[PDB]
Protein backbone atom coordinates (compact mmCIF):
# COMPACT_ATOMS: atom_id res chain seq x y z
CA UNK A 1 0.00 0.00 0.00
CA UNK A 2 1.89 3.02 -1.32
CA UNK A 3 1.59 5.77 -3.94
CA UNK A 4 4.27 6.22 -6.60
CA UNK A 5 4.61 9.56 -8.38
CA UNK A 6 4.29 9.21 -12.15
CA UNK A 7 4.69 11.61 -15.07
CA UNK A 8 4.09 11.27 -18.82
CA UNK A 9 5.75 13.76 -21.15
CA UNK A 10 4.54 14.21 -24.73
CA UNK A 11 6.28 15.50 -27.86
CA UNK A 12 4.75 18.98 -27.72
CA UNK A 13 3.71 19.12 -24.06
CA UNK A 14 2.98 17.10 -20.92
CA UNK A 15 0.12 14.64 -20.43
CA UNK A 16 -0.26 13.91 -16.72
CA UNK A 17 1.88 14.09 -13.57
CA UNK A 18 0.94 13.17 -10.02
CA UNK A 19 0.61 9.96 -8.03
CA UNK A 20 -0.65 6.47 -8.90
CA UNK A 21 -0.87 2.99 -7.39
CA UNK A 22 0.46 1.09 -10.41
CA UNK A 23 0.50 0.87 -14.21
CA UNK A 24 0.72 -1.81 -16.90
CA UNK A 25 2.80 -0.90 -19.96
CA UNK A 26 4.71 -2.79 -22.65
CA UNK A 27 8.41 -2.42 -23.47
CA UNK A 28 11.22 -4.27 -25.25
CA UNK A 29 10.93 -6.90 -22.52
CA UNK A 30 7.14 -7.03 -22.81
CA UNK A 31 4.31 -6.47 -20.34
CA UNK A 32 5.58 -4.87 -17.13
CA UNK A 33 3.70 -3.86 -14.00
CA UNK A 34 5.17 -1.08 -11.87
CA UNK A 35 4.12 -1.55 -8.25
CA UNK A 36 4.72 0.80 -5.26
CA UNK A 37 8.22 0.68 -3.78
CA UNK A 38 10.16 -0.74 -6.74
CA UNK A 39 13.69 -0.30 -8.08
CA UNK A 40 14.11 2.25 -10.92
CA UNK A 41 14.65 1.22 -14.54
CA UNK A 42 14.46 2.46 -18.13
CA UNK A 43 12.85 0.91 -21.21
CA UNK A 44 11.51 1.92 -24.62
CA UNK A 45 7.82 1.46 -25.44
CA UNK A 46 6.47 -0.48 -28.43
CA UNK A 47 3.79 1.98 -29.57
CA UNK A 48 1.03 0.07 -27.78
CA UNK A 49 -0.65 2.87 -25.83
CA UNK A 50 -0.17 3.35 -22.08
CA UNK A 51 -2.28 1.87 -19.28
CA UNK A 52 -1.89 3.32 -15.79
CA UNK A 53 -4.02 3.09 -12.65
CA UNK A 54 -4.00 5.49 -9.70
CA UNK A 55 -5.51 2.82 -7.42
CA UNK A 56 -5.64 -0.94 -6.91
CA UNK A 57 -8.52 -2.42 -8.88
CA UNK A 58 -10.17 0.99 -9.19
CA UNK A 59 -8.60 3.90 -11.07
CA UNK A 60 -7.71 3.36 -14.73
CA UNK A 61 -5.97 6.23 -16.53
CA UNK A 62 -6.56 5.54 -20.22
CA UNK A 63 -3.45 6.74 -22.05
CA UNK A 64 -2.24 6.10 -25.60
CA UNK A 65 1.48 6.69 -26.11
CA UNK A 66 3.40 6.01 -29.33
CA UNK A 67 7.09 5.14 -29.26
CA UNK A 68 8.38 6.78 -26.10
CA UNK A 69 10.96 6.45 -23.33
CA UNK A 70 9.90 4.94 -20.01
CA UNK A 71 11.92 5.91 -16.93
CA UNK A 72 10.68 4.41 -13.67
CA UNK A 73 11.89 6.40 -10.67
CA UNK A 74 10.74 6.85 -7.07
CA UNK A 75 11.17 10.60 -7.50
CA UNK A 76 8.44 10.42 -10.12
CA UNK A 77 8.39 8.01 -13.08
CA UNK A 78 8.88 9.72 -16.45
CA UNK A 79 7.44 8.68 -19.81
CA UNK A 80 8.48 10.70 -22.86
CA UNK A 81 6.04 9.71 -25.59
CA UNK A 82 6.12 10.98 -29.17
CA UNK A 83 2.33 11.03 -29.46
CA UNK A 84 0.48 10.58 -26.16
CA UNK A 85 -3.26 11.00 -25.61
CA UNK A 86 -5.55 11.36 -22.60
CA UNK A 87 -8.39 8.96 -21.81
CA UNK A 88 -10.73 11.51 -23.39
CA UNK A 89 -9.16 10.53 -26.72
CA UNK A 90 -10.19 6.89 -26.30
CA UNK A 91 -13.71 7.25 -27.74
CA UNK A 92 -14.84 4.86 -30.47
CA UNK A 93 -14.27 7.80 -32.83
CA UNK A 94 -10.48 7.70 -32.47
CA UNK A 95 -10.54 3.91 -32.11
CA UNK A 96 -12.07 3.78 -35.58
CA UNK A 97 -9.73 6.16 -37.38
CA UNK A 98 -6.71 4.38 -35.94
CA UNK A 99 -8.37 0.99 -36.43
CA UNK A 100 -8.11 1.65 -40.16
CA UNK A 101 -4.36 1.16 -39.68
CA UNK A 102 -3.28 4.01 -41.95
CA UNK A 103 0.18 3.98 -40.34
CA UNK A 104 2.71 1.70 -38.56
CA UNK A 105 2.27 3.42 -35.19
CA UNK A 106 -1.46 4.04 -35.65
CA UNK A 107 -1.94 0.38 -36.55
CA UNK A 108 -0.12 -1.09 -33.55
CA UNK A 109 -1.56 1.58 -31.26
CA UNK A 110 -4.97 1.08 -32.83
CA UNK A 111 -5.23 -2.51 -31.63
CA UNK A 112 -3.79 -1.50 -28.26
CA UNK A 113 -6.34 1.30 -27.95
CA UNK A 114 -9.28 -0.94 -28.87
CA UNK A 115 -8.30 -3.49 -26.23
CA UNK A 116 -8.07 -0.82 -23.53
CA UNK A 117 -11.47 0.45 -24.66
CA UNK A 118 -12.91 -3.02 -24.16
CA UNK A 119 -12.86 -4.24 -27.75
CA UNK A 120 -11.46 -7.73 -27.21
CA UNK A 121 -13.71 -10.35 -25.60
Amino acid sequence: MAELNVEIVAVDRNIWSGTAKFLFTRTTVGEIGILPRHIPLVAQLVDDAMVRVEREGEKDLRIAVDGGFLSVTEEGVSILAESAEFESEIDEAAAKQDSESDDPRIAARGRARLRAVGAID
